[PDB]
């Protein structure tokens, strides 16, 4: 798993699993921006 | 009651909606503190 990378595609590899850790990525990319635009406000009080 | 007051009171005069009041009360000016708080720590972070 760890020297040949085959963990993430072991968790590619199942059905559920795939529409599971997809599920986590989709909203973990839109968290991210949310947070861009938050430390932009910090940034620049007005 | 609203010639006399005596709204405030009549709420008083139950014991269990005066626990019930009270309680609410209390978490009143702690939340009014932690949001001077919250207030402050964006001032000195932006």
């Amino acid at each position: 798993m760890h020297a040949g990378g085959g963990l993430e595609k072991f968790a590619r590899e199942d059905p559920k699993v795939r529409r599971h850790l997809d599920l986590i990525r989709r909203k973990e990319l839109l968290e991210t921006v949310l947070g861009k635009i938050e430390e932009l406000h910090r940034i620049s009080s007005g």
